[PDB]
């Protein structure tokens, strides 16, 4: 099974530039949405959830095949909440028919990322939409409720290690749970990319309650929440030595997050030797937009 990139025919770098351009003029623009955090976190939840499908054991899943647009990914009960995602991309693939829906779920993702001040990811274009029938069935998304050693062993199957997988997480300093998405009750939330939520977790008087919806998460007496899994990083000694590395050096966190970023979403294409070289697209900011 090999997906090789194909450039959608004739495009180049400044055509890539115009869907992130359009894509980030409409998150500045659409910013009441969840409560004024605006859609970039759920943009970069989609990014990741249609690469997160990925098997490295058999290179079925992952962002290549555009395959979230099939109702079995969409009704996914892990996907519950993305198609607020999907329908602020549906406009955006309408101005730019060209682009493939892996391609421009992913380039959400970057571009959400950029725009929220996170770190500059490299992005290459090719993914190409293929068929209903290689649509992943359900299950192959993380659960919330589990310890380090489920985190671990999960993201083997994606190609992460332990530094990749505690950068990774570093997203969910953006935006938040909701009880009736995931059964998580949502705390305090923000819509700027940093490394608070290394911050949060070292610095925080957490406390395990049970939700309404009956599942464990801790809760800080000043308002913030973290899943199992997210507490799990610093109950683990080997995932705590990288949170601390995080919490402490800003600079670190956006190159190892950026570097692993890419790699979820561009596990199991493979680029041709003559394919371009990664696009590093300007924010608007950059553009003076
Ligand atoms: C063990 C792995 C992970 C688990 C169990 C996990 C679980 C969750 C859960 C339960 C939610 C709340 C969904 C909702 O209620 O709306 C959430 C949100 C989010 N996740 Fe994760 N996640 C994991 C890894 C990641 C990774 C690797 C990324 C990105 C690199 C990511 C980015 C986010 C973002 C940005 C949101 C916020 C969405 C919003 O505000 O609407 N997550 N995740």
């Amino acid at each position: 099974l090999v997906h090789v990139a194909s450039v959608e025919k004739g495009r180049s770098y400044e055509d890539f530039q115009k869907v992130y351009n359009a894509i980030a003029l409409k998150l500045r623009e659409d910013d009441e949405y969840d409560n004024y955090i605006g859609y970039g976190p759920v943009l970069v939840r989609l990014a990741w959830h249609i690469s997160g499908t990925w098997d490295k054991h058999d290179n079925t899943g992952g962002s290549y095949g555009g395959t979230y647009r099939f109702k079995k990914e969409f009704n996914d009960p892990s996907n519950a909440g993305l198609q607020n995602g999907f329908k602020f991309l549906e406009p955006i693939h309408k101005e730019f028919p060209w682009i493939s829906s892996g391609d421009l779920f992913s380039l959400g993702g970057v571009t959400a990322v950029q725009e929220m001040q996170g770190p500059k990811i490299p992005w290459r274009c090719g993914r190409v939409d293929t068929p209903e029938d290689t649509t992943p069935d359900n299950g192959r998304l993380p659960d919330a409720d589990k310890d380090a050693g489920y985190v671990r062993t999960f993201f083997q199957r994606l190609n992460m290690n332990d530094r990749e997988v505690v950068a990774l997480m570093g997203a969910h300093a953006l935006g938040k749970t909701h009880l009736k998405n995931s059964g998580y009750e949502g705390g305090g939330a923000n819509n700027v990319f940093t490394n608070e939520f290394y911050l949060n977790l070292l610095n925080e008087d957490w406390k395990l309650e049970k939700n309404d919806a009956n599942n464990e998460q801790w809760d800080s007496k000043s308002g913030y929440m973290m899943l199992p899994t997210d507490y799990s990083l610093i109950q683990d000694p080997k995932y705590l030595s990288i949170v601390k590395e995080y919490a402490n050096d800003q600079d670190k966190f956006f190159k190892d997050f950026s570097k692993a970023f890419e790699k979820l979403l561009e596990n199991g294409i493979t680029f041709p030797k003559d394919a371009p070289s990664p696009f590093i697209f300007k924010t608007l900011e950059e553009q003076g937009l």
